[PDB]
């Protein structure tokens, strides 16, 4: 489904994500959060299950992860992978091709490292032209130079298939990136991956810290409402559709093909009550 | 009519005919002539477009050629264009548009006033709506396997569309066809329509004016007309075969696929080959 939807470059693709749990956690734990995590996700009808890397929080290895505590959820897993954690000779191993399964990845280059994300790629190419792999692109970058549509086509040459974005919380950058990337991929006579935009509800500062040291930033006013002691999680999820359905209206107007990827990052169980709840709202919409 | 449409909808089935412009020495009235007996055959033909040559024998200008004896006829005209025999100043007037009408024109480099790199350059700065096409020849694909990469690049320099010189050897075309296809699925491309060329011969008279062009027919079709037999028939059956299996290759690829029947003789009887064959790729179509 997943596979097929990426190879002939469809809308309408639809991802959960989450973070693995904490390395230090007892062994139970970590069997209790995973339990937790597989209920609600079994609940939902989506393609595919993101599960993110981390370059004090190290996170249980997100293949790892998939593998010895999620198998229980039967959908593809895209694993990421920050490559700079990762010797060349690790990186070679991990990115093998295994005998009778399919594999997705999105190879995470360093936010500011044992591996750089050209090797990465060329690694790739080597060892496992067959592995679906993304990369990660990111619309507010392109206010600062107009060149994220660039930087993505560039990705597109090295091996890369579709895009998941971080978080967005600005519509304005995320149309005016699809706006570039529409008309330059039209002007050089080019087909289109499909842009699976991620949309991660905040309801906390707890959350919005993790959040910042992800990269990622909220709209000022909606902070100063956090930071002002309101509940700001419905109209994290509030604004979060409002963009996805502007985005969505843009995208079939030009043929763009559009995804969604819903991303949950809290330790909260009304926020990632919330997460879930979004994720089913927008497939409804979708 | 709907040529425009399928070109820019990249779309199987363009099929045109062809011809070449007579002598400039003819007569007003003989250029008339030639020009009603075009008209006459070529209305019958369900076609989506006329192709007009340009020499680089001396023969009136296609676009001239076209305005004011054409007229009459209700289908968009291709006009070709040997840029090497235009100054630049001269092909930029030729280029500028023509209020509510559609322009077409297959721009032709050198086997020079103006490099075709340049003409290129013209066409974006003087008018980037001319429907442009280019010249693929399949028969030089088997030299260094780099034709493909040739149109690719003119895609690059504005061309949306392909019109191969005659086709007389379908591996060659298949072959050029095939890494068209792959090197266009792998580098993510989008494909546009190759057009090909079939052309009719018939006499030792079209066979001498098809080389003087680049064209070459088998040998073995050559050694019968030598030997003085009728290959005209022949011509025409080996035409249509090889088109039916470029028709065949292309459609399970998903690649754009079309026709044009060139017209290259001056007896009638060629000719008259020549609009049957038209019809019979239109209804193969
Ligand atoms: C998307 N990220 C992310 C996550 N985990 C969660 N939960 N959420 C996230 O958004 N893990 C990986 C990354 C963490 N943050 C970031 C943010 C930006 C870049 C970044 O600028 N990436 C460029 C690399 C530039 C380069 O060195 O070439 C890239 O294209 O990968 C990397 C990691
Ligand atoms: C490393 N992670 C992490 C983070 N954010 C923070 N602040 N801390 C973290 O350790 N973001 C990503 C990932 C999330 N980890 C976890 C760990 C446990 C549970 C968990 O115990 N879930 C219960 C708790 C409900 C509640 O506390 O309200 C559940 O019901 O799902 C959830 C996410
Ligand atoms: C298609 N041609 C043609 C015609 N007229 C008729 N009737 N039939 C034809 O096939 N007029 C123009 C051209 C005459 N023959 C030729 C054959 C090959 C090239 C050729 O190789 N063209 C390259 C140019 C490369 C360069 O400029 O170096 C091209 O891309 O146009 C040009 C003219
Ligand atoms: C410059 N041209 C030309 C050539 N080939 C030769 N040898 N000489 C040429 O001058 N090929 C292309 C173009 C064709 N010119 C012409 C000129 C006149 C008629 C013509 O009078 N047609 C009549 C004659 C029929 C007959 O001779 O039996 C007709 O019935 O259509 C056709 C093509």
């Amino acid at each position: 489904l997943l596979k097929q939807k990426i190879l002939n470059r469809e809308s309408g693709i639809i991802t959960y994500g989450i973070t693995p749990p904490k390395k230090n956690n007892t062994e139970e734990k970590i069997k209790e959060i995973s339990q937790k995590h597989i209920e609600r996700i079994s609940g939902l009808d989506i393609d595919g299950l993101v599960i993110y890397d981390l370059q004090f929080i190290e996170t249980i290895d997100p293949q790892i992860y998939s593998e010895n505590y999620l198998k229980d959820l039967k959908i593809p897993k895209i694993i990421y992978r920050c490559v700079g954690k990762y010797t060349p000779d690790e990186f070679r191993r991990l990115t093998r091709p295994v005998s009778g399964q399919d594999a997705f990845s999105v190879f995470v280059g360093a936010a500011s490292v044992l591996l750089k994300l050209s090797d990465a790629y060329k690694i790739r190419q080597d060892v496992n032209p067959d592995l679906l792999l993304g990369g990660v692109a990111i619309p507010e970058r392109h206010m600062k130079n107009t060149d994220e549509h660039l930087r993505i086509i560039d990705k597109i040459n090295k091996g890369c298939k579709y895009f998941i974005t971080q978080a967005v919380y600005n519509v304005e950058a995320a149309k005016d990136f699809l706006s570039d990337y529409y008309y330059y991929s039209k002007n050089n006579n080019l087909k289109m991956v499909p842009i699976i935009f991620t949309l991660t509800p905040c309801g906390s500062t707890k959350t919005l810290e993790f959040m910042k040291w992800l990269g990622i930033s909220i709209p000022r006013w909606l902070e100063n409402d956090l930071m002002n002691c309101e509940d700001i999680l419905n109209k994290s999820v509030s604004l979060s559709k409002s963009i996805f359905n502007e985005l969505m209206e843009f995208c079939l107007e030009k043929g763009i093909p559009i995804g969604c990827n819903i991303e949950s990052v809290s330790v909260r169980k009304v926020e990632i009550e919330a997460s879930i709840a979004l994720a089913k709202d927008i497939k409804y919409i979708m």
